[PDB]
């Protein structure tokens, strides 16, 4: 059965001074208007946890405070935690609910407020997320830093190639007014920015933000009959997942730890497509090593060569009068976690929303020509611990 | 499309174990693998539920990492799901889905907690914080269920003593299970005389805090037969269904459509192509008496609003049978349930499953139903009637 994303809604991004409940409720209202639906048309809701306001049975808490109950007929609610892979994991769960006929329509919601919560509270709760890892604080950046160092030793990845990631992302961010990064970085600025971990500087770190996104998923026929273009409500062609350890081993690490390749392969197989058929990529980029690993995993370049992929794109940007042409780097045209923003487990949602914009020819000055017919989105959780990949097609 | 079975069960003891949640989870999983005649490397997925005693970001991943499941040779899918006490059965349905879509041929489902060892102060704090914005007085969860019980008394004429009969019946079952935390059956007077917790809920009517963990291994029948290989000891998961309701009750009393167990039960029966008369064992979530009263109505063991009378007739028959509760006349929670077996937060719907397996395989001992049940229904509930999960297990 053909399943589509039929509604998208979201809040702004940044320091919003709103509760997580308020942000979630706003995003969902927006998504329902976008889908030409009302609350009573929803048959399920899936959410992911919040760091700023952790709640027991988060999805149920959101649904209750947002006034979805009482309901006429069946309503299935669930919370899932696969870290930043969560929004795409949930998307796959939504497809499953529709295909098994447990729910004809499904809301998927992610919301957080990790900028408004304050630096002290964020540091405490984000570091506590990695107890027993043995990682120095801040733990998540140090975890990714250890994998980056392994890459440099194993594959010859260069320090400057890591720093090129936020440069490229910032060039994309410039063409998105909502992106938190306003002015593109130079390579020198990134390398001169405050050190956070041995090979990770401040400008290479995911940008704390508040924000929420809601998606509505429905069977194609069901939607056509009741609620009444292809690219603006894309088909979810496939979703696949894979996993790895929550944190790295004390002693350096093996290639089979990385799970994105497995997820990507299975998503391509399920969709009956190859990398050459995909013309937009929304790839999780919490740190440069994540994006470098991602481009390899999805088949944009050979294993161990992701750093060189960045350098060629950087060099071409420099030779093109400092302009990063989207057609030569069809990745994260919104700016990613680096430069658009990162509300904890939310931002894989922005890969989906940017893919939809590209597919529907509504991406503006970021728009790819010709219009992409197919897109791939990738969510990552933990420290390369969860991989979720989906392929979206217009028709 | 494809037949999926529970091929391995493992669990720890129950009570005050003074072990970490990680340690309990790892032990349960090792036990389940031995029970399935499998090794770690034969697992292709792991689903877990959160712990109150040791909350962890990406709980399932944390457990899998500390337990040494990585590095792995092939694909391995890990996820944590939260539907409260409905979680173990929710996860069971997700495991079936992973097998049928061919994402994973084998799936471990794990629940672990240590809410007795964590201490009363910490438990009260974290359990009450679980219901922020509810407006419920402390302890919040008991008061939430208490409000629904009071509504039942006003709406359907449920009597106070009929609530108190639930733990009496459960304690009679618990007596015949050596692992159950309750070892001496209660009298009705003892329950009614016990310390008040909420307006119509006393201490002996409350879910019994405990530590414990359970692990299940789920696999396609053919896959399992080829590589690792009775029907009742490794039962078919015939169907799983879910439904939901608000996390906490409205300020002003409440409507019948709030309750979701009936919907979940109906859909599970439809998926399995069975009726209530085909089921001869019921493992029904019973965190408080009102939960069990609602459950027996929802699954079709008695009419709506009459669950209290169902308890009273069983109680009266027990009294007229020399104080002996005959399992064949009350084929429900033969282990003692959350009331009298024990309740490690989101774990105890696992014990409905393990008791169903024991009954189906004729390994339930002095609790054993005769004739041997061929089919069982298990029910998990989360929040305050907020999540319903129902599964039907059959031997063949
Ligand atoms: C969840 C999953 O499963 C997977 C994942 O997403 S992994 C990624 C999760 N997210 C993170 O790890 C967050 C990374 N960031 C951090 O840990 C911290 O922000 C940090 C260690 C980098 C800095 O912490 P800090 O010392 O408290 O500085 P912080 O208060 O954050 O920011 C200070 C300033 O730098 C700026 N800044 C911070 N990060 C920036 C970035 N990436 N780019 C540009 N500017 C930045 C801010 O604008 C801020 O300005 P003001 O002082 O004027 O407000
Ligand atoms: C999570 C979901 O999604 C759905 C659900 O499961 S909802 C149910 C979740 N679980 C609960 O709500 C737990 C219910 N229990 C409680 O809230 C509390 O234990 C309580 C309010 C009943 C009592 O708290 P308290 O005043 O601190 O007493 P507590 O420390 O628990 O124990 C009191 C004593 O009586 C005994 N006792 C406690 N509960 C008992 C019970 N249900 N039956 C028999 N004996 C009990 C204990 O052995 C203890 O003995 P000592 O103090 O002499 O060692």
């Amino acid at each position: 059965q053909v399943v589509r994303i039929v509604g998208v809604g979201r809040t702004g991004i940044g320091k919003l001074h709103k509760s997580v409940d308020e942000l979630a409720a706003s995003a969902l209202k927006c998504a329902l208007v976008d889908a030409n639906m009302k609350q009573c048309d929803l048959q399920a809701l899936i959410a992911v946890p919040s760091l700023a306001s952790p709640q027991f049975m988060q999805a149920h808490h959101i649904a209750t405070v947002a006034g979805l109950f009482p309901t006429k007929g069946k309503f299935i609610v669930r919370t899932v935690d696969t870290g930043g892979a969560g929004p795409i994991t949930a998307l796959g769960m939504a497809v499953d609910l529709v295909r098994t006929r447990c729910a004809e329509t499904v809301a998927v919601i992610a919301a957080d407020a990790v900028l408004s919560m304050g630096s002290g509270a964020f540091a405490e709760r984000s570091n506590a997320s990695l107890r027993r890892s043995g990682l120095p604080e801040p733990c998540i950046p140090h975890g990714y830093d250890r994998y980056a160092q392994w890459y440099m030793s194993r594959y010859g990845l260069k320090r400057e190639q890591l720093a090129m990631v936020p440069v490229l992302m910032s060039k994309m961010a410039e063409r998105h007014p909502e992106a938190m990064c306003q002015k593109a970085y130079t390579l020198d600025e990134v390398l001169h920015s405050r050190c956070v971990a041995p090979v990770t500087n401040l400008l290479e770190c995911a940008r704390r933000a508040d924000g929420a996104v809601a998606l509505i998923v429905s069977g194609e026929a069901h939607y056509a009959e009741h609620f009444a273009l292809g690219g603006s409500k894309p088909i979810i062609a496939s979703v696949a997942e894979a996993s790895g350890p929550l944190f790295p081993p004390g002693s350096s690490i093996v290639p089979d730890i990385f799970s994105c390749r497995h997820a990507a392969r299975d998503a391509f197989l399920s969709a009956n497509l190859n990398v050459g058929d995909i013309h937009f990529f929304g790839l999780y980029d919490c740190f440069p090593i994540c994006l470098i690993q991602a481009v390899e995993a999805v088949g944009l370049c050979p294993e161990g060569k992701g750093g060189e992929f960045m350098e060629t794109a950087y060099n071409e940007m420099l030779n093109n009068g400092g302009v990063l042409d989207p057609s030569k780097f069809p990745i994260n045209t919104h700016g990613g976690l680096q430069c658009f923003g990162a509300p904890w487990e939310v931002p894989a949602m922005y890969n989906i929303t940017e893919a939809i914009a590209q597919l529907s020819e509504e991406a503006g000055d970021r728009q790819l020509t010709p219009v992409p017919k197919r897109a791939l989105v990738y969510g990552n959780g933990g420290i390369f611990s969860a991989s979720s990949v989906a392929i979206l097609i217009s028709d």
